């Protein structure tokens, strides 16, 4: 109880920085993740023996991919924190529950594979879930780790509350299926502009956390340059495998997938920033404005890759 978790110097200051990189070492990765409950939520959210118990079933649930695995995991957690820490007031005690275990599990059992490669292939999962397939199966892999005997992280919470955080994390979790953001980022935008946007509404707050959820889950793009151009191989590493099966079921995969438009990279990924990357962080900077340093990184990094394309890089 009067156990907290500390980190070395440079990452006990570092940590707070929305660019942080939790480093190569997998062995501390759960540590940081305590450290970050501990702080955003408390030493009382949950039990340290269940939570650790909880971490270590999510973390044996990832699989060993080259860009959806459990340093994604982490990352992505980590991302959540800094937004929570720079917004202390404006978000319930269950909400912050709720959101780095939702960050922690978003791409649980994750197969390298996108939603589309699933359908095409016919897997058994695109039968049971017909859209957001991979999402309705983390979110299940969420709800079968927190039943395994010990893992009920949540088990100190009224039968009310239990049910307000698992529906928190239900929605964050769908809310990562990149074809729902486009929709989600408009009717934002749309809600913002107007003055329509109510943070006591609770379907305006589901659509604020959604947006949180695809700027965590895309934060690669925020880091420095080296940590941005290095994860960008992983994300491609996965996406030319699926192009590579695509190929092997009868299918020219989409360039973004295809190996042999591997000379394009630079371009796709201005792409990505301009469609996708910086009106997310645009949106979410009008909103909370204490994340505008996620916009600043993401049109940072935006220049990089312009720079790659001039080959002054
Ligand atoms: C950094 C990043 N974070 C998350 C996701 C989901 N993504 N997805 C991407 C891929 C972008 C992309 N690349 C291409 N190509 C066309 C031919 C060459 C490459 N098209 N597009 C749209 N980058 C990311
Ligand atoms: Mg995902
Ligand atoms: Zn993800």
């Amino acid at each position: 109880g009067l156990m907290q978790f500390t980190l070395p110097v440079r990452l006990c200051k570092e940590i707070e920085l929305f660019h942080f990189d939790i480093g190569p070492f997998e062995n501390m990765w759960p540590g940081i993740f305590v450290y970050m409950v501990h702080r955003s939520c408390g030493t009382s959210c949950f039990e340290l023996e269940k939570l650790c118990r909880f971490i270590m079933s999510v973390k044996k649930n990832y699989r060993r991919v080259p860009y959806h695995n459990w340093k994604h995991a982490v990352t992505v957690a980590h991302c959540m924190y800094a937004i929570l820490q720079n917004n202390h007031t404006l978000f319930t005690d269950l909400e912050r529950k709720g959101l780095l275990i939702a960050c922690l599990c978003h791409d649980l059992d994750h197969r390298g594979f996108s939603n589309s490669y699933l359908q095409k292939f016919d897997h058994p999962l695109a039968a049971l879930y017909s859209t957001s397939t991979m999402e309705q199966h983390h979110f299940s892999q969420t709800v079968s780790i927190l039943q395994l005997e010990g893992h009920n992280i949540f088990s100190t919470l009224s039968s009310s509350e239990y049910e307000q955080v698992l529906e928190i994390i239900r929605k964050a979790i769908i809310a990562t299926d990149l074809a729902l953001y486009f929709g989600n980022r408009k009717q934002l935008e749309e809600m913002y502009q107007t003055g329509s946007l109510n943070l006591n509404n609770q379907s305006h707050r589901d659509r604020v956390i959604g947006l949180m959820m695809t700027a965590c889950d895309l934060c690669s793009v925020t880091k420095l340059w080296p940590v941005t151009k290095l994860t960008a191989n992983d994300i491609y590493a996965e996406f030319w495998a699926e192009g590579d099966e695509m190929k092997k079921l009868g299918i020219q995969p989409i360039p973004m997938m295809d190996r042999d438009k591997k000379d394009e990279v630079p371009q796709g990924q201005l792409g990505f920033y301009n469609a996708v990357a910086i009106p997310c962080y645009t949106t979410l900077t009008q909103i909370l404005p204490p994340t505008e340093p996620l916009l600043k990184a993401c049109r940072d990094n935006l220049s990089q890759w312009e720079k790659v394309i001039r080959g002054e890089e």
